[PDB]
């Protein structure tokens, strides 16, 4: 991994940019020639391969965060996959043509990047970045990085455990697919409990829950089933609160949280990727895809509008970028 020659690497690229608060219908455009980010001296630049989004992204651009949001014009993009072409003075980690996946911004809510990763090139910090498991694809890999980490740290501030039960509310969704499987076979769980519409319980079995519970049929709070961990992916931290056992821990990313329940706000860390490598390369965990990605480049706009139904299925992946 020596340098890329200096003139190869371009100073400007396509990429998908927002220079006004609002829906992505109305202000999300295609840019021929924007800039590429100048790394500092902790980053890499990566040559983006494909792109995942999330929620985030569109409540972002709608100026949920503004007050500690990065300056605009944005280029939206948290999740990337891809290869290095350029390594800070600082970087030990990654050396060029490493293939490298994450979450590019630390603090999902704080100093986002203003360069995210629905471009070309992309700036990231050593520290939120993973090598990719080479059994992945690309796509795979850009669907994994902000949805895998919120499961794996809501699971660990709800202290789960080998043995303990755990209600997922929200198990067809980007993060919810991955609480299922994190809970069953990284935690150790002994029940996993789910709640998706008719259609998608049979995927919830698939990924390790062992009771798929039909929201649009039955509440989960009304059960006399309670359970150990309640993980809120929805927000409904009012009935979340009422299906966990005295004791238990209810966590959800979706807020206001009721208390006992808490809200929190995943950190970003190459780490936990790390951490998880061996579970992915083994496929004991599996990145979930939306039957509708791979969305091209062009289709940034669709992409987006699909996402923003609060359908999806798994991961809404943007490729080849
Ligand atoms: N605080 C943090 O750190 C983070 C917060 N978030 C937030 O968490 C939420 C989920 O994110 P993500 O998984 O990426 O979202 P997705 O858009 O991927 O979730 C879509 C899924 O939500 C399911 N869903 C919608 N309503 C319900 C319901 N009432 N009960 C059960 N399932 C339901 C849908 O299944 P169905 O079609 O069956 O309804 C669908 O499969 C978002 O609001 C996001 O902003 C996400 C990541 C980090
Ligand atoms: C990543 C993330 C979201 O999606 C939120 O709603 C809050 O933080």
């Amino acid at each position: 991994g020596a340098a890329a020659p200096s003139e190869s690497i371009p100073s400007v690229n396509k990429a998908w940019v927002y220079s006004e608060y609002g829906k992505t219908s109305d202000v999300l455009k295609f840019d021929p020639s924007v800039a590429v980010p100048e790394i500092k001296e902790d980053q890499v630049l990566i040559k983006v391969v494909a792109a995942s989004l999330n929620p985030v992204d569109f409540k972002r651009a709608l100026g949920y965060f503004k007050d500690t949001d990065s300056p605009l014009p944005t280029i939206p993009g948290y999740d990337v996959a891809g290869v290095v072409v350029k390594v800070g003075s600082q970087v030990t980690k990654f050396k060029v043509g490493d293939e490298v996946y994450g979450d590019l911004n630390e603090t999902a809510l704080v100093n986002p990047t203003r360069f995210g990763s629905l471009a070309e090139y992309t700036a990231a910090d050593e520290r939120v970045l993973a090598h990719k498991p080479k059994n992945l694809s690309f796509i795979e890999a850009a669907s994994l990085p902000l949805a895998i980490e919120t499961a794996h740290e809501g699971l660990e501030r709800a202290e789960l455990s080998a043995g303990k039960s755990v209600l997922v509310l929200g198990g067809a969704g980007g993060v919810g697919t991955h609480i299922i499987q994190l809970a069953k076979h990284v935690f150790g769980a002994s029940k996993v409990a789910a709640t998706a519409s008719t259609k998608k319980l049979d995927l919830l079995r698939t990924l390790g829950a062992d009771l798929a519970i039909d929201y649009t049929k039955e509440n989960f709070e009304d059960l006399p089933e309670k359970f150990d961990v309640v993980y809120d992916a929805v927000g409904e931290t009012d009935k979340a609160v009422k299906a966990v056992k005295e004791g238990g821990k209810v966590v959800t990313i979706v807020g206001p949280a009721t208390p006992p329940a808490i809200l929190f706000v995943l950190t970003s860390k190459g780490s936990v990727l790390e951490k998880l490598k061996p579970y992915l390369e083994s496929g004991k965990v599996k990145p979930v895809l939306d039957p509708t990605s791979p969305y091209p480049f062009t289709k940034v706009v669709e992409a987006f509008g699909y996402l923003e139904s609060s359908r999806a299925t798994g991961k809404v992946v943007v490729y080849p970028i």
